[PDB]
């Protein structure tokens, strides 16, 4: 087949965090079905037809398959890593089952990657040896258990079922984007500490967050 | 002008290096890199490659104070499961200018590169990452668990894993992904430790219902 689909990660922010392979794919891809919230600088590097994609997943998947069968090289461009949440695994399965050649191009994740960009650790001797990542879409279901919990996008209540009210908590919105905002406090400070924060945002809770005040500042170049 | 960059090299070849890491490798004067960083990545360093904790840090600071731009090159991401936090704290407390450059982790990146997900709306809505160096320690709890570990602790980890997952739970061992010698083993928790017999290092373990999809997702 001439057709091929690349599931591409755009990273958490600007194009400087794109991987070299991701860059190549965005140059050669004839058509790119990209998430609406993909950084402008990343989209600007795509030299094919940009197609923004709430759009039903069935439509996205069918179109990727249709395009490849037409003999085109196309890309699905997604924030962060293409396989972390965001139905990437379902897209991969569908392509495999349809007999469509495809490759997955890793990206710096929306969670872990953003925190590292700010020089913030998820683990640290004596504070945390493990971390878990989850989303806030199913408030009725239990949260995972790890020394450090990262939540993408009754909140205080549920966190209390995993951490004491005094546990350090960080809220990081639009990291790497204009309007980036970070708030440091404790679980008990919620919901107040949140309300007013831009979107989308990340939440990190656990003893390791206690180091964020000293590590958050960036090099000022002075 | 003296500054330190904590740079992630990604889990494998230069193809997974970020643009920013590429720039740091082209600009840095000295590069203190983990002795095992992919050669394809080290090849991109234009400064002097210095194969290489307490001492490491002291040297970073030392070099910076000489007014040099140095890079601490680590496999994967600079802040994930290393001493990145310790290094950053040290640099900051020493008043040294520094920037952290993220890289694709092996924990997520290596799986993604193979077209393997840690999440799926029907099979896994959370994942956790930890090391498997100390099997006496309880493991985190998530739908999908990823452990970075020495293959010699598989026997002990099996005990901790059965305390988190039914014995029939799909489990995968992925070694040297993205490197020559890449090898993948698919089985179930009950297959440990034999499932990893003869596997090369470094390797990671992934376990959970989502792992049941790996056989179909991987090429024949």
């Amino acid at each position: 087949m001439r057709g091929k689909v690349y599931l591409v990660g755009a990273g958490f922010g600007g194009p400087e965090h794109l991987t070299l392979k991701a860059l190549r794919v965005l140059e050669v891809a004839e058509v790119v079905l990209h998430d609406r919230l993909v950084h402008p600088g990343v989209l600007a590097l795509a030299k094919g037809e940009l197609v923004p994609v709430k759009t039903p997943q069935e439509a996205i998947t069918a179109r990727l398959i249709a395009l490849a069968r037409e003999g085109r090289v196309v890309a699905r461009l997604k924030g962060g890593d293409p396989m972390v949440f965001g139905r990437g695994g379902e897209e991969a399965l569908a392509l495999r089952r349809a007999g469509i050649p495809f490759e997955v191009v890793p990206g710096v994740t929306s969670a872990v990657g953003a925190l590292s960009a700010l020089g913030l650790p998820l683990t640290h001797r004596g504070l945390a040896r493990s971390f878990a990542v989850a989303t806030g879409h199913d408030p009725a279901l239990p949260l995972p258990r790890a020394d450090t919990l990262v939540l993408l996008m009754g909140l205080k209540e549920r966190l209390l079922e995993r951490f004491p009210p005094e546990t350090p908590l960080a809220l990081l919105a639009r990291v790497g984007w204009p309007g980036e905002a970070v708030r440091l406090g404790r679980v008990e400070d919620l919901p107040g500490l949140g309300e007013g924060l831009p979107s989308p945002a990340l939440l990190v809770v656990g003893k390791v967050v206690g180091l964020y005040g000293e590590l958050l500042p960036k090099d000022h170049g002075l």
